[PDB]
């Protein structure tokens, strides 16, 4: 019984095809009216300068919108990042509040951000042909700030993946190399922004979904503290799981864009539309601070062996920060294997994967999901038995499998309490070293298509911060050299299990691909996190800022 | 099998007795050295005036400390609200930060606020002889603000109660009438502050534990949004339940004291000590605003029939607010039975009470807890069958029973998502009426001792706001008249089940007892909630 799944894919593909055709027509209509417009100059303007020219009236919102729309349509040809054109955006463009902080800015949205009249399929047949009836809160706030949300971008099926394919819209490809994943689950956003088709987008992240596509595609991304921004109207395939906090955040070409997006979102409109969000205004003085920092750092988490490019990106950033007067302090959050295997894995799959699996009933399982669905469908007794068998040779595989078993509400409370204690334990470590921020490696270079689903272990660098619920962002700092890439032949991983074997092959053939570092601060310290990211970007890529 | 429990009770009573003797000795010594001090004038000073005189140097921290210590010792005689004297407070007194916003202010703490070298028993044998290694975060912040925490105050055993007795320290009594409950679980705080033994205290609330004792004892109390203040170091008996968040907040004689306490607590010190707390400073401009309000209100929640005094208190407050230029809008949060029976009950007892029951193994069960332990101990199939049988005649009893059953993590996720959606539902309902605030009845007058445990349904007025996680505070507005009390004889309740029958009897003989109203604002709007409470206070107690 795959006719239901086939029908949904046929309809989704027709809608995506019609969307792209509508974009093409609007772009051609505009271009014939504006032949002298310097499109390349407008497309390469950093967001801050684009916003200033829109606010002064130097650039019209139409020129900006239609030029980006044309670029999005062009880059989509080689990336397949766009699932839907938000058709009513041209009416929003004419009504954009003039004094809005993002006036005339086209914004791309990950498919899960509910947008009136459009599906949020998550690549699942069960959600095809069920359009949203209202804009989610952050979309309402973007519009109230004069921004023009224009496209829905692709996600891997269900979003529980750092790849970017689903049976409805297909596979999104990295704009730097077609054989590579753009990362995920905000992969469509990573590919679109990374190829210049959008100056700003929004993604979501429970295990690294903003950070993986930002790093793989060579753009900046911030995952705030879970409750810094409204999650009201965000479509997900599992609800009520609170142990591992989901967060939403900006993705863009530079750090200043992330800070402007955060400043525009953290306004009275957001706080009144969603009173559950603490009304914490963006602290400009914290973001703009030039005071020296006490930077904790690690070159490896001893769980996922860093690629030679990751290790060099980290070491070089560390050295530039030291030369700039910051204090670099070795720091490693305690019990990383326990935080990932017991707390994160157990938090995400407390019910054995039953709630998640309901979404796949009668659907195709995208190959980019690997054996995740097959593994989760196993009876609890069998996950326990197979875990006992795997334990002596492959303890990491045994530990994940054992922690993907269903449990009682009593055991969930115990797990939730352990998450709270673990959070305080890392805060205590941080305080004992008097850190301001933390610098870590970020997974990269981009993995080959269809390999993220077979290298689960590699979520270690990002997922730890969803478990801890700390703001964490990524900044591109270097590109893979042939030297770094040849060095992948000596890569063994710490465990030598299937995930390490996959990761070794998957990170090969990555010359010229972007590589990032991750910047972290304590809960509610997004402005300090961004101040540090701004520092990293300035020291490693000085051209990206006013020079 | 109660030897361990008996020994814990003997040692607790010894320590309580020795604490009170230490207090008396310190008080008599100070009084001998300062016989000219006007103790009555000092004690009657409203907290803000007390703070001003302490800041200027008109009153010494020593004078304020020992005067309040003596009063606390005296009021404890008829209330039994003090479990422990925080010994080292005389050392804190001399070292109190001079520029602190609470410089020299004696503060009472509910027993669950961990204090270095003291037990936080919660009235449980298992917690006796387990002294805290350190002060909890809020206690550290109070001290950094120059306050002087001086006593631990009594709680009902486990704190899952709105009465105030445990088998270790015994029963706390209302200072207005010894046969009455001081409310709970922050009962010791209510009885102490309510009788003038402390100008400021801290309590905690998951189902009304700040609000019940403040209302029952005729004092002000505020339960903020769960995560407005740090819960780091708070002693609890159930951990990891996050469906219904616990909140902590101030208790005091007036609204201004609550606003000062919040202002003092919402400082860089708290935010640095506990980074998990959003760094929201006290918004003085919102608290000080005097703009006309759109006040939603209800005379009844259609769940707990209000006592005639509760209804009168609500109507009079509504009328005074309208006369002062506010807009009073009829408003009742939708689906209150579901919020209480399914979300609140289910959220508190998702595991069928197994984690809670662990605490009572080998212990006595205080009579004030009623049948809560016996009911939670029932096997799941039995709670189910008993609920099915009760459903046709007593649907309220049947609904609470079925929702006190254990469940899977899958079902807990579903319940957690239902709590989030219900919160958005009431927020949407509130915004459709363009409310600023909400005025509700507040359970009162004080129930007789050992009756809260047999009147579960009466948590409806308060527990609704724990489920919704909205800031909610209480203000005394009137006292029970002969007429209010006579009309209570005609009280029926909406269900006619055991909980409504008990409430009528439990509220008998209440002439002169204080009655409150409850003020609610949206999440994180503590400043607005207090601005509204100040308004009620100005109108009802001019
Ligand atoms: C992203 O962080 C992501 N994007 C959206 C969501 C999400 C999840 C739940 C509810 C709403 N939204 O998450 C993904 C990063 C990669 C990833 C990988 C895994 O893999 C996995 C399998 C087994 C055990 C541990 C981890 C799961 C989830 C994600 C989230
Ligand atoms: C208080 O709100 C209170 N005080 C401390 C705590 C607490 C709870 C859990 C963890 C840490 N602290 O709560 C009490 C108000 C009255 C009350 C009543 C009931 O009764 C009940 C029985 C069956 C079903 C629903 C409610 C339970 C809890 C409380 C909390
Ligand atoms: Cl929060």
């Amino acid at each position: 019984g795959r006719q239901k799944a086939r029908g949904a894919a046929t309809r989704a593909r027709q809608k995506q095809r019609a969307s792209l055709e509508t974009m093409d027509k609007a772009v051609q209509r505009f271009r014939l009216q504006n032949p002298d417009l310097d499109s390349e100059a407008l497309l390469t303007l950093p967001l801050l300068q684009l916003v200033q020219k829109l606010q002064s009236g130097e650039l019209s919102p139409e020129a900006v919108f239609f030029t980006y729309l044309g670029k999005a349509w062009e880059v989509n040809k080689g990336t397949n990042c766009v699932t839907s054109y938000l058709t009513d955006c041209e009416t929003q463009l004419s009504q954009a509040p003039r004094q809005g902080l993002l006036y005339g800015v086209p914004v791309s949205l990950k498919e899960c951000f509910s947008y009136k009249g459009h599906d949020s399929t998550l690549g699942l047949s069960l959600n095809e042909g069920m359009p949203s009836e209202s804009d989610c809160v952050v979309v309402q706030v973007l519009k109230l700030q004069g921004a023009v949300p224009f496209v829905h971008t692709n996600v891997p099926q269900s979003m529980f993946s750092y790849d970017c394919s689903n049976p409805l819209f297909g596979q999104t490809m990295n704009p730097w190399k077609s054989s590579k994943s753009p990362g995920g689950s905000s992969g469509g956003e990573g590919a679109l922004i990374g190829s210049g088709g959008s100056p700003l987008g929004l993604g979501t992240d429970i295990g690294g979904s903003i950070r993986f596509p930002s790093a793989f595609c060579g753009i900046c991304g911030l995952k705030p503290t879970g409750n810094r921004l409204s999650k009201s109207g965000l479509k997900g395939c599992v609800y009520g799981q609170t142990a591992v906090q989901l967060s939403l955040g900006p993705m863009a070409r530079d750090v200043e864009s992330l800070a402007l997006c955060l400043k525009a979102l953290l306004c009275e409109h957001l706080f009144t539309l969603d009173p559950t969000v603490p009304p914490l205004p963006f602290r400009e003085e914290v973001y703009r601070s030039s005071r020296p920092l006490r930077v904790g750092y690690y070159e490896t988490d001893n769980y996922t062996m860093p690629s030679p490019a990751m290790r060099r990106a980290l070491i070089e950033t560390k050295q530039r920060l030291e030369a700039a007067g910051h204090t670099l302090i070795p720091f490693l959050p305690n019990n990383i294997p326990y935080a990932l295997e017991v707390l994160s894995t157990g938090g995400l799959f407390s019910d054995g994967g039953r709630s998640f699996l309901q979404n796949f009933k009668g659907d195709f399982v995208d190959p980019c999901l690997g054996d995740l669905i097959l593994i989760l469908r196993l009876p609890s007794w069998f996950k326990r038995l197979l875990s006992l068998l795997l334990k002596p040779l492959f303890p990491r595989l045994a530990a994940f499998l054992n922690n993907m078993r269903p449990r009682s509400a009593e055991k969930l409370w115990k797990l939730q309490h352990e998450i709270e204690m673990y959070r305080q334990s890392v805060i205590a470590q941080w305080k004992a070293m008097n850190l301001d921020v933390l610098l870590t490696p970020m997974l990269g270079p981009a993995l080959d298509l269809n390999t993220p689903g077979r290298a689960t272990g590699a979520v270690s660098y990002t997922m730890l911060y969803n478990c801890l619920d700390f703001p964490a962002g990524v900044v591109p700092v270097t590109t893979v050299t042939a030297e770094d890439d040849a060095q992948m032949e000596l890569y063994k991983g710490y465990f030598g299990d299937i995930w390490d074997i996959i990761l070794k092959k998957a990170m090969k053939n990555s010359v010229g691909l972007p590589v990032a570092v991750q910047c972290v601060a304590l809960p509610w310290q997004e402005e300090l996190c961004l101040r540090f990211m701004r520092e990293v970007e300035q020291l490693m890529t000085p051209q990206k800022q006013p020079s």
